[PDB]
C-alpha cells in the first residue's frame, strides 16, 4: 500500500476542514492507498516533527498545508533527504522555495479573483436593495473582518473588494476594520465592538475575508436585534450555505476545497507513483503551481452548489 502523508495546518480552521474530509474522500476511493493525515495544531514546529515521523514511516508523496509559509524550505530539506515530492496546498510558498525542489509542487487559489468576485457580489446586491443605503448617501458604509494578516488570501480579498466596487463607481467609507484571525469567536466578539461603539448604527454592510468570521458577525447581528444588515463572505462552507438560503448571510464565494483536494490528491498520488503530475487528469499545472477557481455565490445560484 502508498502511504501518502497529510499534514492540515489546523483542523479546526472551518475552510481547511471542509478541505481534510474531502482529501480523506479521494483518499478512500483509492484502494492501494493508506493516507497519514495529522493535525499541526497551528503550530509549525508541530508541524516540522509530524513530517519527520511521516518520513520515518515511508511515505512516497507527503501533501503539506503549512503553518507558516516561510517553512516551506524547511519541509523540502526534509523531503530531498528521502527523494519524497511535496504537493503544498492553501498556504503558498514563495516562487524561490518552489523552483528550489524538482519535486515540489502547489496547489490553491487566484487569491485577487476571490475579492473581485465578493465586490462584484456586494455591487449587485447593493443595486438590488436600495434600503441598505441607510444614510441615503449613495456610498457604502462598511465594516471589514480581515483575515491573519499577510496572509495573501487575506491581504488580496481586503484590497479587491473595495477596488471592485469603487471601480465600478461604487464609493465607499471604511467604519472599522480590524482582524479577527479567520476565526468565528473573535469574529462575534469584534462585531459585538463595533456595534457597541460610535458606528453602530451607521453600518450598513458588514464584509468578511472568509465565512467563519461571517458568521461571527451574524451571531453578533442577531443579538443587537440588527439582521437586517446584510453580511458577506468567502468559502462557501456548507454552514455557510444553509445560512445563505435562510437569508442570514446576503451572499459568499465558493472557495473549491473539493477541487483542490482533488487536485492536491492526484498529484500527490502521481508523484508518488512516479508519474507526471497531472498524468491521468485535466489539472492545468503552470510552473508547477494549478489554481482552482472562485465563484460567486447568492440565493439565485444556490442550488448549482
Ligand atoms: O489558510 C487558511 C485560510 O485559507 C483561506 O483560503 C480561507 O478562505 C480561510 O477560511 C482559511 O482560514
Ligand atoms: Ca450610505
Amino acid at each position: 500500500d502508498t502511504r501518502i502523508g497529510v499534514t492540515i495546518y489546523k483542523y479546526d480552521d472551518n475552510f481547511m476542514s471542509v478541505v481534510r474530509k474531502a482529501i480523506e474522500q479521494d483518499a478512500k476511493a483509492a484502494p492501494d492507498v493508506q493516507l497519514l493525515m495529522n493535525d499541526s495544531q497551528n503550530d509549525q514546529s508541530k508541524q516540522n516533527d509530524q513530517i519527520d515521523v511521516l518520513l520515518a514511516k515511508g511515505v512516497k508523496a507527503l501533501a503539506i498545508n503549512l503553518v507558516d509559509p516561510a517553512a516551506a524550505g524547511t519541509v523540502i530539506e526534509k523531503a530531498r533527504g528521502q527523494n519524497v515530492p511535496v504537493v503544498f496546498f492553501n498556504k503558498e510558498p514563495s516562487r524561490k522555495a518552489l523552483d528550489s525542489y524538482d519535486k515540489a509542487y502547489y496547489v490553491g487559489t487566484d487569491s485577487k479573483e476571490s475579492g473581485i468576485i465578493q465586490g462584484d457580489l456586494i455591487a449587485k446586491h447593493w443595486a438590488a436593495n436600495q434600503g441598505w443605503d441607510l444614510n441615503k448617501d449613495g456610498q457604502i458604509q462598511f465594516v471589514l473582518l480581515k483575515g491573519e494578516p499577510g496572509h495573501p488570501d487575506a491581504e488580496a480579498r481586503t484590497t479587491y473588494v473595495i477596488k471592485e466596487l469603487n471601480d465600478k463607481g461604487i464609493k465607499t467609507e471604511q467604519l472599522q476594520l480590524d482582524t479577527a484571525m479567520w476565526d468565528t469567536a473573535q469574529a462575534k466578539d469584534k462585531m459585538d465592538a463595533w456595534l457597541s461603539g460610535p458606528n453602530a448604527n451607521k453600518i450598513e454592510v458588514v464584509i468578511a475575508n472568509n465565512d467563519a468570521m461571517a458568521m461571527g458577525a451574524v451571531e453578533a447581528l442577531k443579538a443587537h436585534n440588527k439582521s437586517s444588515i446584510p453580511v458577506f463572505g468567502v468559502d462557501a462552507l456548507p454552514e455557510a450555505l444553509a445560512l445563505v438560503k435562510s437569508g442570514a448571510l446576503a451572499g459568499t464565494v465558493l472557495n473549491d476545497a473539493n477541487n483542490q483536494a482533488k487536485a492536491t490528491f492526484d498529484l500527490a498520488k502521481n508523484l508518488a507513483d512516479g508519474k507526471g503530475a497531472a498524468d491521468g487528469t485535466n489539472w492545468k499545472i503552470d510552473n508547477k503551481v494549478v489554481r482552482v477557481p472562485y465563484v460567486g455565490v447568492d440565493k439565485d445560484n444556490l442550488a448549482e452548489f
